[PDB]
Protein backbone atom coordinates (compact mmCIF):
# COMPACT_ATOMS: atom_id res chain seq x y z
CA UNK A 1 0.00 0.00 0.00
CA UNK A 2 1.20 3.25 -0.66
CA UNK A 3 2.11 6.40 2.02
CA UNK A 4 -0.94 8.52 0.94
CA UNK A 5 -3.29 5.74 2.27
CA UNK A 6 -1.27 5.52 5.70
CA UNK A 7 -1.62 9.44 5.87
CA UNK A 8 -5.41 9.11 4.78
CA UNK A 9 -6.28 6.52 7.59
CA UNK A 10 -5.06 9.43 10.50
CA UNK A 11 -7.85 11.86 8.36
CA UNK A 12 -10.46 11.19 10.66
CA UNK A 13 -8.50 10.29 14.39
CA UNK A 14 -9.06 13.81 15.19
CA UNK A 15 -12.38 14.50 13.74
CA UNK A 16 -15.07 11.89 12.81
CA UNK A 17 -16.17 12.50 9.57
CA UNK A 18 -19.69 11.22 9.48
CA UNK A 19 -21.77 14.38 7.76
CA UNK A 20 -21.42 13.04 4.26
CA UNK A 21 -23.56 10.11 4.54
CA UNK A 22 -26.58 8.40 6.38
CA UNK A 23 -24.39 7.39 9.05
CA UNK A 24 -26.74 5.40 11.88
CA UNK A 25 -24.98 4.85 15.21
CA UNK A 26 -24.88 0.53 15.92
CA UNK A 27 -23.38 0.78 19.17
CA UNK A 28 -21.78 2.76 22.16
CA UNK A 29 -20.34 0.68 25.26
CA UNK A 30 -16.54 1.25 26.80
CA UNK A 31 -16.14 4.47 25.15
CA UNK A 32 -15.86 3.50 22.10
CA UNK A 33 -18.88 4.48 19.07
CA UNK A 34 -19.31 2.24 16.00
CA UNK A 35 -21.64 3.51 13.15
CA UNK A 36 -22.38 1.63 10.12
CA UNK A 37 -23.45 2.77 6.54
CA UNK A 38 -25.93 0.86 4.74
CA UNK A 39 -24.98 0.40 0.61
CA UNK A 40 -29.38 0.05 -0.33
CA UNK A 41 -27.93 -1.26 -3.98
CA UNK A 42 -25.48 -3.95 -2.59
CA UNK A 43 -26.56 -5.01 0.83
CA UNK A 44 -23.17 -4.36 2.29
CA UNK A 45 -22.38 -2.30 5.19
CA UNK A 46 -19.16 -0.51 5.92
CA UNK A 47 -17.69 0.38 9.53
CA UNK A 48 -16.38 3.34 11.47
CA UNK A 49 -15.22 3.12 15.16
CA UNK A 50 -14.13 5.39 17.30
CA UNK A 51 -13.56 6.54 20.74
CA UNK A 52 -10.63 6.12 23.38
CA UNK A 53 -9.93 3.08 25.82
CA UNK A 54 -8.82 4.34 29.25
CA UNK A 55 -6.52 2.13 30.58
CA UNK A 56 -4.40 0.48 27.74
CA UNK A 57 -1.35 2.75 26.26
CA UNK A 58 -1.78 3.07 22.94
CA UNK A 59 1.48 1.40 22.11
CA UNK A 60 0.79 -1.95 24.13
CA UNK A 61 -2.61 -1.55 21.37
CA UNK A 62 -0.83 -1.39 18.85
CA UNK A 63 1.47 -4.11 19.73
CA UNK A 64 -2.19 -6.52 20.98
CA UNK A 65 -3.55 -5.49 17.24
CA UNK A 66 -0.51 -7.30 15.49
CA UNK A 67 0.71 -9.85 18.00
CA UNK A 68 -1.08 -12.85 16.36
CA UNK A 69 0.29 -15.74 18.77
CA UNK A 70 -0.95 -14.05 22.09
CA UNK A 71 -4.55 -12.77 20.01
CA UNK A 72 -5.26 -16.72 19.90
CA UNK A 73 -5.22 -16.94 23.44
CA UNK A 74 -7.30 -14.38 24.91
CA UNK A 75 -9.45 -13.90 22.02
CA UNK A 76 -12.91 -16.71 21.86
CA UNK A 77 -13.82 -15.87 18.07
CA UNK A 78 -10.33 -16.50 16.27
CA UNK A 79 -10.72 -20.27 15.44
CA UNK A 80 -7.21 -20.28 13.20
CA UNK A 81 -5.26 -17.62 12.93
CA UNK A 82 -1.26 -17.52 11.69
CA UNK A 83 1.31 -15.39 9.61
CA UNK A 84 3.88 -15.66 6.48
CA UNK A 85 5.59 -13.52 4.36
CA UNK A 86 5.24 -14.13 0.51
CA UNK A 87 7.34 -11.11 -1.30
CA UNK A 88 8.74 -9.31 1.57
CA UNK A 89 5.09 -8.95 3.10
CA UNK A 90 3.14 -10.23 5.82
CA UNK A 91 -0.04 -12.54 4.66
CA UNK A 92 -1.99 -13.02 7.35
CA UNK A 93 -4.56 -16.10 7.58
CA UNK A 94 -7.18 -15.51 10.00
CA UNK A 95 -10.57 -18.04 10.77
CA UNK A 96 -13.64 -15.91 12.47
CA UNK A 97 -15.78 -18.04 14.63
CA UNK A 98 -19.04 -17.60 13.51
CA UNK A 99 -22.56 -18.70 15.70
CA UNK A 100 -24.33 -21.30 15.14
CA UNK A 101 -25.76 -22.54 11.86
CA UNK A 102 -23.81 -20.11 10.21
CA UNK A 103 -20.71 -20.85 8.21
CA UNK A 104 -16.94 -19.61 9.72
CA UNK A 105 -15.69 -16.71 7.55
CA UNK A 106 -12.13 -16.59 6.81
CA UNK A 107 -9.77 -13.85 5.33
CA UNK A 108 -6.41 -14.27 3.46
CA UNK A 109 -5.29 -10.36 3.32
CA UNK A 110 -1.66 -8.03 3.66
CA UNK A 111 -0.90 -6.54 6.76
CA UNK A 112 1.74 -3.46 6.81
CA UNK A 113 2.06 -1.02 10.20
CA UNK A 114 3.95 2.39 10.29
CA UNK A 115 4.43 4.22 13.45
CA UNK A 116 3.88 7.93 12.33
CA UNK A 117 5.20 11.36 14.53
CA UNK A 118 2.43 13.92 12.64
CA UNK A 119 1.99 17.63 13.71
CA UNK A 120 4.24 16.00 16.94
CA UNK A 121 2.15 13.55 17.71
CA UNK A 122 2.77 10.26 18.19
CA UNK A 123 0.21 7.96 16.23
CA UNK A 124 0.42 4.15 14.76
CA UNK A 125 -1.53 2.94 11.90
CA UNK A 126 -2.49 -0.15 10.95
CA UNK A 127 -3.73 -1.08 7.28
CA UNK A 128 -5.13 -4.43 5.60
CA UNK A 129 -6.18 -5.61 2.38
CA UNK A 130 -7.90 -8.80 1.00
CA UNK A 131 -5.37 -10.53 -0.98
CA UNK A 132 -5.03 -14.31 -2.64
CA UNK A 133 -2.10 -16.89 -3.28
CA UNK A 134 -1.82 -20.47 -5.49
CA UNK A 135 -1.04 -21.91 -1.88
CA UNK A 136 -3.90 -20.93 0.25
CA UNK A 137 -6.97 -21.65 -1.53
CA UNK A 138 -10.58 -22.08 -0.55
CA UNK A 139 -11.76 -24.11 2.15
CA UNK A 140 -14.83 -26.24 1.33
CA UNK A 141 -17.30 -25.41 4.83
CA UNK A 142 -15.55 -21.89 4.98
CA UNK A 143 -16.71 -18.45 3.34
CA UNK A 144 -13.44 -17.24 2.51
CA UNK A 145 -13.98 -13.39 2.35
CA UNK A 146 -12.64 -11.98 -0.96
CA UNK A 147 -13.30 -8.33 -0.63
CA UNK A 148 -11.65 -7.04 2.46
CA UNK A 149 -10.21 -3.64 3.73
CA UNK A 150 -9.62 -1.95 6.93
CA UNK A 151 -7.40 0.86 8.54
CA UNK A 152 -6.51 1.69 12.42
CA UNK A 153 -5.33 4.72 13.50
CA UNK A 154 -4.46 5.19 17.18
CA UNK A 155 -2.82 7.78 19.59
CA UNK A 156 -3.03 8.77 23.09
CA UNK A 157 -6.00 10.45 24.98
CA UNK A 158 -4.02 12.19 26.84
CA UNK A 159 -4.29 10.76 30.64
CA UNK A 160 -3.51 7.04 30.39
CA UNK A 161 -5.79 5.70 27.50
CA UNK A 162 -5.52 5.42 23.26
CA UNK A 163 -7.37 7.29 21.53
CA UNK A 164 -8.79 5.14 18.29
CA UNK A 165 -10.28 5.75 14.80
CA UNK A 166 -11.12 2.17 12.32
CA UNK A 167 -12.81 2.09 8.89
CA UNK A 168 -14.10 -1.48 7.72
CA UNK A 169 -15.51 -2.99 4.93
CA UNK A 170 -15.71 -6.59 3.85
CA UNK A 171 -18.13 -8.80 1.41
CA UNK A 172 -18.99 -11.60 4.24
CA UNK A 173 -19.82 -13.76 1.59
CA UNK A 174 -23.53 -13.96 2.61
CA UNK A 175 -26.89 -12.84 4.05
CA UNK A 176 -25.40 -11.86 7.70
CA UNK A 177 -28.73 -12.28 9.31
CA UNK A 178 -30.41 -9.47 11.98
CA UNK A 179 -30.26 -11.60 14.67
CA UNK A 180 -26.33 -11.59 14.54
CA UNK A 181 -26.01 -8.13 14.31
CA UNK A 182 -28.43 -7.61 17.37
CA UNK A 183 -25.94 -10.14 18.76
CA UNK A 184 -22.93 -8.15 17.60
CA UNK A 185 -24.07 -5.10 18.98
CA UNK A 186 -25.67 -5.73 22.22
CA UNK A 187 -23.14 -8.75 23.60
CA UNK A 188 -20.37 -10.00 21.22
CA UNK A 189 -18.59 -6.73 20.39
CA UNK A 190 -19.07 -5.18 24.01
CA UNK A 191 -18.12 -8.32 25.53
CA UNK A 192 -14.66 -8.32 23.09
CA UNK A 193 -13.57 -5.09 24.20
CA UNK A 194 -13.77 -5.91 27.92
CA UNK A 195 -11.71 -9.01 26.91
CA UNK A 196 -9.33 -6.84 24.99
CA UNK A 197 -9.15 -4.35 27.63
CA UNK A 198 -8.84 -6.93 30.38
CA UNK A 199 -6.03 -8.15 27.92
CA UNK A 200 -3.75 -5.05 27.56
CA UNK A 201 -4.03 -5.42 31.95
CA UNK A 202 -1.88 -9.15 31.41
CA UNK A 203 0.36 -8.44 28.45
C1 LIG B 1 -10.39 0.08 17.49
C2 LIG B 1 -9.38 -0.68 18.36
C3 LIG B 1 -10.09 -1.52 19.42
C4 LIG B 1 -10.29 -2.95 18.93
C5 LIG B 1 -11.26 -3.06 17.74
C6 LIG B 1 -12.57 -2.31 18.04
C7 LIG B 1 -13.73 -2.82 17.67
C8 LIG B 1 -13.80 -4.15 16.92
C9 LIG B 1 -15.27 -4.53 16.78
C10 LIG B 1 -15.95 -4.22 15.68
C11 LIG B 1 -15.30 -3.48 14.50
C12 LIG B 1 -16.46 -2.83 13.74
C13 LIG B 1 -17.06 -3.40 12.70
C14 LIG B 1 -16.63 -4.75 12.14
C15 LIG B 1 -17.80 -5.72 12.16
C16 LIG B 1 -17.60 -7.03 12.26
C17 LIG B 1 -16.18 -7.61 12.37
C18 LIG B 1 -16.17 -9.02 11.78
C19 LIG B 1 -15.48 -10.04 12.68
C20 LIG B 1 -14.20 -9.49 13.32
O1 LIG B 1 -13.13 -9.79 12.90
O2 LIG B 1 -14.31 -8.61 14.40
C21 LIG B 1 -13.14 -8.38 15.13
C22 LIG B 1 -13.59 -7.87 16.49
O3 LIG B 1 -13.90 -8.98 17.27
C23 LIG B 1 -15.21 -9.06 17.75
O4 LIG B 1 -15.94 -8.12 17.75
C24 LIG B 1 -15.72 -10.38 18.30
C25 LIG B 1 -17.23 -10.47 18.20
C26 LIG B 1 -17.69 -10.77 16.78
C27 LIG B 1 -17.17 -12.10 16.24
C28 LIG B 1 -18.14 -12.79 15.29
C29 LIG B 1 -19.03 -11.80 14.53
C30 LIG B 1 -19.85 -12.48 13.44
C31 LIG B 1 -20.24 -11.51 12.34
C32 LIG B 1 -20.91 -10.24 12.86
C33 LIG B 1 -21.56 -9.45 11.73
C34 LIG B 1 -22.25 -8.19 12.23
C35 LIG B 1 -21.25 -7.18 12.79
C36 LIG B 1 -21.92 -5.90 13.30
C37 LIG B 1 -20.93 -5.01 14.04
C38 LIG B 1 -21.40 -4.64 15.45
C39 LIG B 1 -12.27 -7.35 14.43
O5 LIG B 1 -11.02 -7.41 15.08
P1 LIG B 1 -9.66 -6.94 14.26
O6 LIG B 1 -9.72 -5.45 14.00
O7 LIG B 1 -8.46 -7.27 15.10
O8 LIG B 1 -9.57 -7.72 12.82
C40 LIG B 1 -9.54 -9.13 12.80
C41 LIG B 1 -9.01 -9.54 11.43
N1 LIG B 1 -10.07 -9.86 10.49
C42 LIG B 1 -11.06 -8.79 10.43
C43 LIG B 1 -9.45 -10.01 9.18
C44 LIG B 1 -10.72 -11.10 10.88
Amino acid sequence: FSEEQFWEACAELQQPALAGADWQLLVETSGISIYRLLDKKTGLYEYKVFGVLEDCSPTLLADIYMDSDYRKQWDQYVKELYEQECNGETVVYWEVKYPFPMSNRDYVYLRQRRDLDMEGRKIHVILARSTSMPQLGERSGVIRVKQYKQSLAIESDGKKGSKVFMYYFDNPGGQIPSWLINWAAKNGVPNFLKDMARACQNY
